[PDB]
């Protein structure tokens, strides 16, 4: 194939190896041909026809490479995204974008400005369950939804843009954009519970849609989680427990080679309860197939054929936004409200 | 018996005829002697032994009453409460105790001077879920709690008053029975429904530093989560399902042997339990409800002196709660506690 989209990744540990390359690697879209790392044994055993390099300019200068993803560490990042903005390089960015929104406008314009695709990983959109929830919502099964409540908790007692509202908590902040756009409104508790903590730990959100209310929290000292999603409209309820199983089979070595691919767990599939009148009726809902290969479907096509972009840079500065604002609420014990 | 507690009920809708007589008629330490209604008939047939009256003079005057239930409707009910205690009367009042926190420490002032008794029936204190909540705490199952999230939804989708006084006060008083008054109150309250002029949606966060204690509930929820989600060092309580008691007595049931408030198997709570490496889950059956068990202690306060089930200022407490979050739900900032 003339047309593989020839690829230099940034950085080879977990998310290079573990989170992008796998995926990549099962698209005939795609020709990994660089990766800027020092594991040059890991690559060599992964990649065989990949050419591993050591510095930026290695990719930046290279005029055969189409699209960067960048996975260094949140530090150096802006400027290896930067860079690759100005050598007229395509990017894929890991959530979340950076620390403040103004570092993520930044980007933005410089990308515009140069004729660029700009795009944020938040792959999460893809989940098994946000992509039941979605396919609920098309099917007219959850209407006028009035709470939309997710937690996404932890069981980590010993202290190990930092931290869990940035971590985990832009996943399901993003997804709540993806669903109602963005709230009028931000109020928050953002703090460390744990006895010796650097870093937030817990996070709890209420973003204000006037009669819908999007309450987005999470914990580090949580034994047994409860449900991830409890969503209420106006004749429906949607409670599921449980959480994607890709990441999970990504880390034990599996790929995408069928349709099995980011099945649930029958003990996991949500319960739909519907009333109509007098009759109140609960329906056990199987889950949407999770699909992270989707992302990198739809980058090809944007890249190739123009089609919007999967994941937007306003999309993603818009979930800094969320999270500025909460930090920020929480700091002056107020609610924040958003122009 | 000479001993019986002479009782006087003030007001014989829902809550005298259902909630409150029902109880107080199969506990031989009480007698239901007076009934405020214009419900002549019908307390007639309910207890052919009480007298009816029609003013509250009848009670308040009436040298052999000891004991008033006051369940006359909230507005009205400051001044029956006031009359009863300046009459020498012990009295328990229906939840929430008053609409104000300044109004119930008047009532306390005036029950303290008098030297009477004064009591709140907040009966979810023995639900059969907190009653279980309680016990797992007493063994140690549940140390250093963290988070202590609580829901008390309903579908009403076709429309003091509101919900956070009517329900959120009985969730909010378990949250202060357990663990005392917080530092700070974040909340938003409001009318969801289309059509709505009171308070049908509520979420308050009471800040105890690292606990965090989240009490919530709306109006257009077709199937709850957990009532309790539960969190401490080591152990997760996780627990669906209220207290079958209210409808019991609403079905005409009355309490009469060992099966009167148990709690349904499929709705038993969840205990997860990690021990370094190992996490197990177990079953925790509830323990019955017993609203009885408010009454007996108020017969052992008035009889031998023993300390109230619900006092004054557990009450009045509740109501500063409900105010911190009402006022924190209008200027959109949290409320400090003093």
């Amino acid at each position: 194939s003339l047309d593989t989209i020839k690829v230099g990744i940034l950085g080879y540990g977990l998310s290079g190896s573990v989170f992008h390359g796998p995926l990549l690697d099962v698209l005939d879209e795609y020709q990994i041909s660089k990766i800027m790392t020092s594991r040059t044994e890991e690559v060599k055993r992964d990649f065989p026809d990949a050419e591993v390099v050591h510095e930026l300019e290695e990719i930046t200068n290279d005029p055969a490479i189409e699209l960067v993803i960048v996975t260094t560490p949140s530090g150096l990042h802006y400027e290896h995204t930067m860079a690759c903005i100005q050598a007229g390089k395509h990017v894929v960015m890991e959530k979340p974008m950076t620390a403040t929104a103004e570092e993520g406008e930044t980007l933005k314009r410089a990308a515009d400005e140069k004729g660029v695709l700009l795009s944020v990983y938040h792959n999460r959109r893809w989940d098994n369950d946000f992509l039941t929830i979605k396919k609920l919502i098309s099917e007219g099964s959850l209407e006028d939804i009035n709470t939309y409540q997710v937690s996404y908790n932890r069981y980590r007692p010993e202290v190990q843009a930092t931290g869990t509202l940035y971590d985990l908590g832009s996943h399901i902040i993003d997804q709540t954009l993806h669903l109602f756009g963005m709230p009028k409104a931000v109020t928050a508790n953002v703090m460390a519970q744990r006895e010796n903590a650097e870093t937030v730990d817990y996070f709890h959100l209420t973003l204000d849609y006037g009669k819908l209310q999007a309450i987005l929290y999470g914990g580090s000292i949580v034994p047994a989680n409860g449900p991830r999603y409890q969503i209420h409209g106006k004749d429906s309820s949607f409670i599921k427990y449980g959480i994607d199983g890709q990441e999970d089979a990504l880390r034990a070595g599996r790929k995408p080679e069928d349709d099995s691919w980011g099945a649930d767990v029958p003990e996991f599939y949500g319960k739909l309860t519907t009333i109509r009148g007098s009759d109140k009726k609960t329906e056990t809902i199987p889950s949407v197939n999770g699909s992270y290969l989707t992302y990198y479907r739809k980058i090809a096509e944007s890249i190739r054929e123009g089609a919007a972009l999967p994941v937007t840079a306003e999309e993603g500065i818009n979930v800094i936004r969320i999270i500025e604002a909460a930090m920020e609420s929480s700091k002056e014990k107020r609610t924040i409200m958003l122009e």
